[PDB]
């Protein structure tokens, strides 16, 4: 029997209590050491993304340490602190094997954490597969880089990934929340040219020059694409990242790729002429990558310096009790804030 | 001074005469020895595709032979028998060094025939850039299955090709009018499986079964995207090409792909969510692939014996009289009817 | 306690008595009802390819029947007919997640069978994570041609994909045993046109123009460099498949093929210049795929008539007793072998 | 009639009076501003690596403003800086569609500087297609980094995307030469995380270490492989650019590359066994990349401060008569030496 901070009904959070998780042969049990609220668990709560939930500990953002494991787990042991992904697929089924994005395949069951399985929010959780999801977290990097490994940094980099960005290429990131942030860190790690982000909070367009963009596009100069069309000179991008908005920006983002370009589209929650290449391009999508791989691969990433995630993060709080804090601090999101993040 | 079957105005077409057109120190002067009408012919005349045009010579489906050439053209000498793809790009611009799809870029201002020049229903057409565009046509292959390279088989086959297809997959066309039915044949050609065509035309139908659809569904049997997705057993298909129908197409295209799978779009004129794979796919669209090593590409396949496009012509016509009796069976689309070709 | 054909030191083999095979959670018990002697056994026996081996059954190419099933195997149970691929990497380790050629990693350890653990010319052998390994074999397959599934046909398609085979562009396969035979199926199955196979045996000649083959290049006719090209007019193969021979065929590789392709290495056991192309190449090797995925593939080939294996199939034998007779024959090739199986 | 630094004969080298070059109507004719010798020059002059050449300029590295244009010369102007890419090649043959590594074709074609046509080590030189082939330089840069771009990153940078290098993959740079230093560079642009420098000269192991190198193995410490196979506690490396050595270095980087790896080989001038990784390999070689869009995708990476080549140029000389010391002292590579410009 455990604490967690749960989603009572749809509009509706508090604490309770829970029987605490038990691991299975193949599982371990994870105390989280620093936990973020995403934007994804107020869509649940108060949009009804997932349907209805009861007594549903939310969070999918967490890095912890390992307090137990199962009978046949052999990489991990009680003790060891380790990165948790947000998606932790299902390994033992043929599905992984199908693969795709250079990838191993079967992401679609992998979303369990906060939609069909208890969250990180509580004094525990349970991670299925431990060896094939848990990646170990160096000492020498702080919890509040670390924690932005399994959900924003890994959404953004695949974001990045499936533009297809060729060297000095001009890359338009539009959206520049979290994800956004990274897709554009990700687009410099790609090898990218110029970078133009499109937003307007003035905390986020600091965080996206920091992170590499060499241009910003606010929406009140006049249309985006517009700006984004005299930005380079009639030519167009090569690639773009959708990272937040509605669907405007899809339409947007096919107007603004030249022929031939890519857009990737991260965000979660027309006919072909001759004489217009608006439907000659390539749309791809999907919150697909997780598991121990790609958490290792990042981890790596940040330990050699080649990105500091510690920027997203605006707001620091201390204790369990200030999950809350945070989370409805995410819910009226003031002007200040990127990403909170609870250190236990 | 020539004859030339042309449109007058938006739904208005006759016999007009032109100058005769005189090749530049790249070009060279065709004259047709079979052509074959198209439906973007008719969607231009009566559908006002591309705006108004006003005494526009028609057509972009021709095999010819080399009537005269420029003092820079080398490969290609009068009398050579030769293939002219409908997609004639201009190579002497930095444009076609941005490639994609493993090909060569540009691939935009190439839709030249009967859109922004003269077509090929006359007696002599003009082809720009000989040696990057013609290719030599063995006399082997007859004129009927030749003639249907230019346009079909290579929009069909880059269907295919963008299609992402594996050894064994599972492939759904739909749409099995000759692109569609090209689209099946490359899908073979790229060792798919199964094979599903969506279509009730019993000419059709026969067509598709000939080229290598294992399965036929017919729309007057219940939904297609149930019916597919019976046959499947609910794991639906590996990819989809696009070749025919209206934007409900692609609603169901994106309901029949499994996750991670890909959809082509050749027919010419969702949100991210954890529990839902309809946004986690990848949509390619473009009429891209011309030019000379196209064609001979193509040609090689039809010369060995790879792929027999003859099937496809279900009219022939002798004569350049009948070439409006041909664009008129075009534009009444009778029961029979699936491409037809004027033997010049 | 069960019967097994077995290698008994070195160049000595005999029938031998072990112990019953039990499976664990995870595994399988298999019965072969039609299994085939390879070239790699050979290779072992006599040749000393992997060390010295006691008392290993010998056997890596079998189709059987599920005969016990441990606790944790769902899709699978006794009395299914089931194929079971050569290569059975483990699936329970992070190495599987690294990945390439467009499928799953840690294909080294998968390479079990007659190696590092009993084959299958037993009475029963032991199958590792039988869910993700296994396959089922429809009724409507015959057991000569679904026993060349699990090593002949998935190498030779593995070199027919890595060769990166374009629409119609010209493949030569060198050597044109089993695996070459395979090879030449596969680079029909990718689209390719002319294919240009090397070999000199009536019976394997008949098989590779059988299986796609439009030239054969016989060594007794001078250099087989010098005949290739001659046979493209000195442009030379796009891509390059070995199948067979030593490294003078590599030599002869790189020779024919030309700048920028890709020569493909499946056979089982230069200096960059500026004016030379013959370093500027892509070399591919491996024994990679495996696993039910690429069975299942494999067989939904086999079973739409996309392509016929029993053609490889020249000696059938009946009995178990004839494991020996048909490695015998295996040992001193005669005139009209290329592949027996023994039927149980 | 203009003066030019031009090799003799083999191991001669004096300074020659030449007619001066006359463009055609796609040519343009370019005095250089900078000019950088390379080890190909000394290569071809002192080694015989090209054959024998008569009173031939040296030189194919050179930052110049264009002097005059042919008649069908529309992007350039006389007065317009531009950088030469030391690959030019033919635009106007089909060879170029033929393309790999996501680039043109007919790449081989294009090394004319200083092998079968005059060098740039002169008052003027002739560059073929300018219009496809120059590319503007901005103001912005400096003379001494952007004469870098021509050969040493571009080589460099090919090195690293043949390398097929995922985000925070361990990558290894054998030969710390300017292609390899360039090399570096390249795989920290593609989001390579350790990188693993082999190298022992002083300035070149600090130069190593700006450009990204996180370690560095000298050969006075034992072997190469051992001692890579220790950092990486025997895991190998994800990919091995090679950029400078023997044939040794090849078998060192067969040895240390994990299965399914990629070597990548632009240094200038085993069997398939079931217990051994050795051969399951993919060996990609080229000096393939060169043209207009190269030069301006690289020099958008230079003016958005992504790289930084200034560090390649340890020696500046002022003046026309500077070019025989600079050659000179590529003759001697001293110990401080890694690239010698020329400012004129
Ligand atoms: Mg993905
Ligand atoms: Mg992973
Ligand atoms: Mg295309
Ligand atoms: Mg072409
Ligand atoms: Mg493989
Ligand atoms: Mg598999
Ligand atoms: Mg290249
Ligand atoms: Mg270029
Ligand atoms: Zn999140
Ligand atoms: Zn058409
Ligand atoms: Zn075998
Ligand atoms: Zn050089």
């Amino acid at each position: 029997h455990h604490k967690g901070f749960a989603m009572l009904s749809i509009g509706k959070v508090g604490w309770i209590e829970k029987e605490k998780p038990a691991p299975g042969p193949f599982d371990a049990i994870v105390r989280p050491l620093a936990v973020a609220p995403c934007t994804s668990d107020i869509h649940t709560v108060f949009e009804g993304a997932i349907g209805e939930r009861h007594n549903m500990i939310l969070g999918h953002e967490a890095v912890g340490e390992v307090v137990e494991v199962g009978s046949e787990v052999k990489d991990f042991k009680p003790g060891d602190r380790v990165v948790v992904p947000a998606n932790t697929p299902d390994w033992r089924t043929s599905e992984v094997q199908r693969g795709y994005h250079q990838h191993s395949g079967g992401m679609l069951a992998g979303w369990k954490f906060s939609n069909v399985k208890d969250g990180v929010f509580g004094e525990f959780f349970h991670v299925n597969d431990a060896d094939m999801n848990l990646a170990h977290l160096p000492k020498e990097i702080p919890l509040e880089a670390a924690v932005m490994i399994p959900d924003m940094m890994t959404t953004g980099f695949h974001g990045a990934e499936l533009a297809d960005i060729e060297l000095g290429a001009t890359v338009a990131v539009l959206g520049i929340g979290p994800v956004g942030l990274m897709a554009v860190a990700g687009a410099k790690l790609r090898g990218a040219g110029r970078i133009i982000a499109v937003g307007s909070r003035p905390v986020c367009v600091d965080a996206a020059k920091y992170y590499g963009a060499t241009d910003i596009v606010n929406y009140k100069d006049g249309p985006i694409e517009s700006q984004i069309m005299n930005l380079t000179e009639g030519k167009g991008v090569d690639a773009a990242i959708i990272a937040g908005g509605n669907a405007d920006i899809m339409a947007t983002a096919v107007k603004i790729v030249k022929p031939g370009g890519t857009i990737a589209n991260v965000n979660y929650f027309p006919r072909l002429e001759w004489g217009c290449g608006m439907a000659h391009k390539t749309i791809k999508g999907g919150l697909c990558p997780g598991g121990r791989l790609r958490m290792e691969r990042l981890i790596d990433l940040v330990f050699y310096k080649r990105v500091d995630p510690s920027k997203l993060v605006t707001h620091v709080f201390r204790g369990f009790d200030n999950i809350e804090k945070a989370f409805m601090l995410m819910k009226d999101k003031p002007k200040d804030l990127i990403k909170p993040v609870v250190i236990l």
